[PDB]
RNA sequence: CGUGUUCUAAUUGAAGGUUUUAGAGCUAGAAAUAGCAAGUUAAAAUAAGGCUAGUCCGUUAUCAACUUGAAAAAGUGGCACCGAGUCGGUGCUC
DNA sequence: CAATACCTCTTCAATTAGAACACG
DNA sequence: TTTAGGTATTG
């Protein structure tokens, strides 16, 4: 006799009951433990607050480092473990010296200097080739023997930081010089292509090369150097190849295949090999000599320097930057010197300011002392040259930073190796394990592997060859690459809806194929001159036309089949055909597909060889690899010319099926012996469609349909939620409004609702490469001509104006910068529509007016003017598909009647698929009783309403939401639901099918549902009462009801309940803090101490325990019993429950109390004193408890003072509510007191209470706007949760913390249930 | 069916930052102090650690009390009416 | 004590898989 | 992307 009401979403999940007059009754109820009171009557709205949830995203941030770590420790590991053999030999304790060159002198068992032992020595490794890099250039470039342990160091210095695989292949140190290796290109190409011979021309390929202007700029500013070249030329097209690069030269050669080439994708030279056979070979010797610029080219920017002299350059370039940089320190020291030498100390003594010493001492970065010294040198003469230096950022640059990650390993093993190349006659162990040591280096697990599961991985996907041990030497064998290359793909794959055991074939399976092509003809109607009755295409019919039509042609059209097959073969004349469109919409294209490769049409027509054809298939989409993809067809290339292969691996699929391959032609039917393919073959009379072979009971496959989805009977709830897709923050939410379900049955005496209503309510740095990108392919240097950084880019009216490259969307003009102001933001899509602020829908246009008709889309007028301006924009990908598809509805029809009559619906009907699930899981749940026929039971109605539904009602009905007074109204806005959802449904029956869960013309239905929601009003003209006429029920008093939900808006009391959960998450702050006295610090390893070694800092604990017990004191070491709070951090967590006592006692604690150890998780409520409640935040911790309930009348000011956007309500009413705020405008200080007196009853704030009034009656001359959103600003001290700053309008206000868990112990403590009704109270006295 | 955004989830890799230690600091002076030469780099750890010792795992998710279960989760708390500062009373059941 | 105030790893790269959502 | 709990520091 009742209907609850629920209101969900990302934090909150408000909920209400109502009577059957929509009165939400108060009940009494049971309150356990010691305390006085043995029961509290509560008023049934339900409601709970809890934590965001946590996406799974930065755990897999480290779960994937943590990997990358340990692993980036085994490479240098296996360095050792092949040198501790002859390391052993020239040292015995270097291997640990490394090992121990962490601790202090005081714990350090060996000699202190790593490298040779005494200091004397090993000064000397570090004055004569500080830097690393000094040394790594020396053992290339020398061929004089040196010591193990400098050559190891050197190895180890490059496998600890290997370089990036972004570019795989190979590379040879000649591009020595790029200036003359190109006419080695072009004359290797003029010699190749002599009609149109090409120049030298004078031209520098090195400056106008290897400058860092853009990747397409140079070969641009070559091509102008070069004499009378294209761009998409085959030249421009190689000048485009050898700087890194995606370059079409098919245009040239009218290839029908689109080929892009590059070198370093893996495809480049199988791209090469089966494209230049394609092309006479002649072209190998055109090409191999463009990869040796882009080989001697991709070294340039590493180094500009000349490398002829040094073997190797990256290596070689940073010594360049110690002189670089030691030049420029005794300059700009002198500099200093000669001139202003009163503030010398500063940059150079002191870390704190940005100063040099800082720069390297303190802890500051590349960027901040450049930005320290710009008036520095702009304040002295000293130095201009330098000055130049800094603003292209070559000074004294560090030899470890940021841009070191455009680096490829190719050099780090490219100097690798010449070091074993120069030593290993004289160590012969090294030649013997050059390959094991290149190896280490070379290697990457790829990501289709998947770790190397022992087994005991929750997340591999990887079997193996045999069980021994993994190395990089004998990783190839061990694993399956296959076998994991499969699970690695296999396992996202979408399942059969129908079959759950049957895995889903690709997209492009000949037999998904079949099935297209076979189905579509399945419903061809076709009649001639002398047939009575049209009949349908028969069993003979159907197979002929597949057989000769369409194995032989990629598309079927219409026309074809007159001429083509009728007349040719059934010689009908002329016919009339009723099924399809002017061309099938099924192709056999994957059967079109193969011909061109396999060449042998009678061979895919032979069914014996389809198995591999549909093997072939999967084995071709499912990979990406050629390489890999290589292996899975040498099982089947006995029968193939080697030629097939090379073109074989070439053409790749994507995209997989929805329907399982035994469904197609394996689930047989017993009665009559046929699978769906053989049916959709021959049907006697009529051939079924499919959908119809599935649904009709004479054919057992939906019987044997049906025993598919019940086997297993689903899962858990908790296993069901988690899996279903969207928000990690609305999943968590959906299952707690599901148990308050079940408790709020168990309340009402286990009798199920008559309905439930359920509502769901619906960036920095993309936005500077989505521009960056364009005004690249746009080619506009609107970028350059006005510089803006992404910290600026959060307003959109600078935001589109780069998104229109500087110019209108409907006018086709400049616009300004500055003056952003007086242009106007316009919508693609009316907002009364639809309501949108997407930037797919937004746009900067100069004026409103100029789109078209304010009731649709820009009009013809604009289209044609700018159709072609909107597509680079496309093409350029500044705009967005989406975004266009809309812009450009004026030529379409527009927002037809039909249309405009949708988005109408889509307000007012909830669409959206996830509070479908919400739905469902509702209805299945409570509904478990069943109809003597198929038919269900349905006492629960469940309901879906919209966000607008309620949004309106309110500032439309005198009810007006305010999200900063209270943390009450989130479960206001259920009641609201619960009446609305059910005043509905018992108006409007019909619509039982778009608001309630279970199974033109326009031109009213935009006044079906823009009027609904209008027997609300007694005017527009209307009865105060109104009844449905079809059952005689009545629905709806304007008088007694209106009245019922003031009163029950009106009310003080409201659980809420912040949900009690057990924080988890990472032990303390990541960051690093130095060794320092305090006890504070967390030992970042078991054996380091803090106070000698440093450590991590500061973990909170998971939840708090209530300890009480008697702690030594003072020298006697009496033993006085105190009660406190423990809270118990995620370290000790773990080790806490194993033993508490054994654990609680190693902190102290003796004579422990054992039966009152009482956890306290996060958010713990309590009750003391006189109503003041207060939450546990954690151990030293409190947060603000107490909600202050706002009063009807003052409530509803704050939306009308604070005149939130403007006014949006008919003008005639715009009066009606002026005089009132003006009327009552003295409930300005009557909110005061209303706000202070909470503040004296519970919050105990009055020290910074004081401070709030002072602003506040000082602050009376100022208007109403400015002040009403104030005293809103304010109320976030009264709000629950933690206190935080908040500033009156012109003035801020600290917060005030609560420091100690002392005051909270002494009162009552009370667990409340999921709801907020059932309790347990406690008196803390003992 | 095609297209593209949005987000969700798993695998493989790069580059910083940081924490001690190794970069023989010197000259006066008893001495806290002041004078000057130096600085860019490397080692190593990057959630404690765990047992199943895998080139594995170690931040998601789930959480009233209470009874009972390894974990899952099953089980426990009258009806109504009049009122309204966070539930107060009344009447009945009991 | 609790009133005052500074502090909290970041920036990239490459590959798969799925719904949920909106256009031709 | 800014919360909100840890932590040395000051009147």
């Amino acid at each position: 006799k009742y209907s609850i009401g629920l209101a969900i979403g990302t934090n909150s999940v408000g909920w209400a009951v109502i009577t059957d007059e929509y009165k939400v009754p108060s009940k009494k109820f049971k309150v356990l433990g010691n305390t006085d009171r043995h029961s509290i009557k509560k008023n049934l709205i339900g409601a709970l607050l809890f934590d965001s949830g946590e996406t799974a995203e930065a755990t897999r941030l480290k779960r994937t480092a943590r990997r990358r770590y340990t692993r980036r420790k085994n490479r240098i590991c296996y360095l050792q473990e092949i040198f501790s053999n002859e390391m052993a030999k020239v040292d015995d304790s270097f291997f640990h010296r490394l090992e121990e060159s962490f601790l202090v002198e005081e714990d350090k068992k060996h000699e202190r200097h790593p490298i040779f032992g005494n200091i004397v020595d090993e000064v000397a490794y570090h004055e004569k080739y500080p830097t690393i890099y000094h040394l790594r250039k020396k053992l290339v470039d020398s061929t004089d023997k040196a010591d193990l342990r400098l050559i190891y160091l050197a190895l180890a210095h490059m496998i600890k930081f290997r370089g990036h695989f972004l570019i795989e292949g190979d590379l040879n140190p000649d591009n020595s010089d790029v200036d003359k290796l190109f006419i080695q290109l072009v004359q290797t190409y003029n010699q190749l292509f002599e009609e149109n011979p090409i120049n030298a021309s004078g031209v520098d390929a090195k400056a106008i090369l290897s400058a860092r202007l853009s990747k397409s700029r140079r070969l641009e500013n070559l091509i102008a150097q070069l004499p009378g070249e294209k761009k998409n030329g085959l030249f421009g097209n190689l000048i485009a190849l050898s700087l890194g690069l995606t370059p079409n030269f098919k245009s040239n050669f009218d290839l029908a295949e689109d080929a892009k080439l590059q070198l370093s994708k893996d495809t480049y030279d199988d791209d090469l090999d089966n494209l230049l056979a394609q092309i006479g070979d002649q072209y190998a010797d055109l090409f191999l000599a463009a990869k040796n610029l882009s080989d001697a080219i991709l070294l340039s920017d590493i180094l500009r320097v000349n490398t002829e002299i040094t073997k190797a350059p990256l290596s070689a370039s940073m010594i360049k930057r110690y002189d670089e940089h030691h030049q420029d320190l005794t300059l700009l020291k002198a500099l200093v010197r000669q001139q202003l030498p009163e503030k010398y100390k500063e940059i150079f003594f002191d870390q704190s300011k940005n100063g040099y010493a800082g720069y390297i001492d303190g802890g500051a970065s590349q960027e901040e002392f450049y930005k320290f010294i710009k008036p520095i040198l702009e304040k002295m003469d000293g130095t201009e040259e330098l000055l130049v230096k800094l603003n292209r950022e070559d000074l004294l640059r560090k030899q470890r930073t940021f841009d070191n990650g455009s680096i490829p390993h190719q050099i780090h093993l490219g100097e690798l190796h010449a070091i074993l190349r120069r030593q290993e006659d004289f160590y012969p162990f090294l030649k013997d394990n050059r390959e094991k040591i290149e190896k280490i280096l070379t290697f990457r697990i790829p990501y289709y592997v998947g770790p190397l599961a022992r087994g005991n991985s929750r997340f591999a996907w990887m079997t193996r060859k045999s069980e021994e041990t993994i190395t990089p030497w004998n990783f190839e064998e061990v694993v399956d690459k296959g076998a994991s290359a499969q699970s690695f793909i296999e396992r996202m794959t979408n399942f059969d809806k129908n079959l759950p055991n049957e895995k889903v074939l690709p997209k492009h399976s000949l037999l998904y194929e079949y099935f297209t092509v076979y189905n579509e003809l399945t419903k061809v109607k076709y009649v001639t001159e002398g047939m009575r009755k049209p009949a349908f295409l028969s069993g003979e019919q159907k197979k002929a036309i597949v057989d000769l039509l369409f194995k032989t042609n990629r598309k079927v059209t219409v026309k074809q089949l007159k001429e083509d097959y009728f007349k040719k073969i059934e010689c009908f004349d002329s016919v009339e055909i009723s099924g399809v469109e002017d061309r099938f919409n099924a192709s056999l294209g994957t059967y079109h597909d193969l011909l061109k490769i396999i060449k042998d049409k009678d061979f895919l027509d032979n069914e014996e060889n389809e198995d591999i054809l549909e093997d072939i298939v999967l084995t071709l989409t499912l990979f990406e690899d050629r390489e890999m993809i290589e292996e899975r067809l040498k099982t089947y290339a006995h029968l193939f010319d080697d030629k097939v292969m090379k073109q074989l691996k070439r053409r790749r699929y994507t995209g997989w099926g929805r329907l399982s391959r035994k469904l197609i032609n394996g689930i047989r039917d017993k009665q009559s012996g046929k699978t769906i393919l053989d049916f959709l073959k021959s049907d006697g009379f009529a051939n079924r469609n499919f959908m119809q072979l599935i649904h009709d009971d004479s054919l057992t496959f939906k019987e044997d349909i049906q025993k598919a989805q019940v086997s297993g009977q689903g899962d858990s709830l908790h296993e069901h939620i988690a899996n279903l897709a969207g928000s990690p923050a609305i999943k968590k939410g959906i299952l707690q409004t599901v148990k308050v379900v079940d408790e709020l049955v168990k309340v009402m005496g286990r009798h199920k609702p008559e309905n439930i209503v359920i509502e769901m309510a619906r960036n920095s740095r993309e936005r500077m490469k989505r521009i960056e990108e364009g005004i690249k392919e746009l080619g506009s240097q609107i970028l350059k001509e006005h510089p803006v950084e992404n910290t600026q880019l959060q307003n959109e009216k600078l935001y589109l104006y780069y998104l229109q490259n500087g110019r209108d969307m409907y006018v086709d003009q400049e616009l300004d910068i500055n003056r952003l102001s007086d242009y106007d933001v316009d919508a693609i899509v009316p907002q009364s529509f639809l309501k949108d602020d997407s930037i797919d829908n937004k746009v900067l246009t100069r004026s409103d007016k100029n789109r078209g008709k304010s009731d649709n889309v820009p009009s013809e007028e604009v289209v044609k003017k700018m159709k072609n301006y909107w597509r680079q924009l496309l093409n350029a990908k500044l705009i967005t598909q989406r975004k266009f598809d809309n812009l450009t509805k004026a030529e379409r029809g527009g927002l037809s009647e039909l249309d405009k009559a949708g988005f109408i619906k889509r307000q007012l009907v909830e669409t959206r698929q996830i509070t479908k699930h919400v739905a469902q899981i509702l209805d299945s749940r409570m509904n478990t009783k069943y109809d003597e026929n198929d038919k269900l039971i349905r006492e629960v109605k469940v309901i879906t309403l919209k966000s607008k539904l309620v949004s309106d009602f309110r500032k439309d009905f005198q009810f007006y939401k305010v999200r900063e007074i209270n943390n009450y109204h989130h479960a206001h806005d259920a009641y609201l639901n619960a009446v609305v959802g059910t005043a509905l449904i018992k108006k409007y029956p019909k619509l039982e099918s778009e608001f309630v869960y279970g199974d033109g013309k326009a031109t009213a239905k935009y006044f079906f549902y823009s009027n609904i929601m209008n027997f609300f009003k007694t005017e527009i003209k209307r009865p105060l009462i109104e009844t449905n006429g079809e059952t005689g029920e009545i629905v709806w008093d304007k008088g007694r009801d209106f009245a019922t939900v003031r009163k029950v808006l009106s009310m003080p009391q409201v659980n809420i309940v912040k949900k009690t959960e057990v924080q988890t998450g990472g032990f303390s702050k990541e960051s690093i803090l130095p060794k320092r006295n305090s006890d504070k610090l967390i030992a970042r390893k078991k054996d380091w101490d803090p106070k000698k070694y440093g450590g991590f800092d500061s973990p909170t604990v998971a939840y708090s325990v209530l300890v009480v017990a008697k702690v030594e004191k003072g020298k006697s070491k009496k033993l006085k019993s105190v009660k406190e709070l423990l809270g118990i951090t995620i370290m000790e967590r773990s080790s806490f429950e194993k033993n508490p006592i054994d654990f609680l006692e190693a902190k102290g604690y003796k004579e422990v109390k054992k039966d009152l150890i009482i956890k306290l998780p996060k958010y713990s409520l309590f009750e003391l004193e006189n109503g003041r409640k207060r939450m546990l935040a954690s151990a030293g911790e409190l947060q603000k408890g107490n909600e202050l309930a706002l009063p009807s009348k003052y409530v509803n000011f704050l939306y009308l003072a604070s005149h939130y956007e403007k006014l949006k309500g008919s003008p005639e009413d715009n009066e009606q509510k002026q005089l009132f705020v003006e009327q009552h405008k003295h409930y300005l200080d009557e909110i005061i007191e209303q706000i202070s007196e909470f503040s004296k009853r519970v919050i105990l704030a009055d020290a910074n209470l004081d401070k709030v009034l002072s602003a506040y009656n000082k602050h009376r001359d100022k208007p109403i706007r400015e002040q009403a959103e104030n005293i809103i600003h304010l109320f976030t001290l009264t709000n629950l949760g933690a206190p935080a700053a908040f500033k009156y309008f012109d003035t801020t206000i600290d917060r005030k913390r609560y420091t100690s868990t002392k005051e909270v112990l002494d009162a009552t403590l009370i667990h409340q249930s999921i709801t907020g009704l059932y309790e347990t109270r406690i008196d803390l006295s003992q």
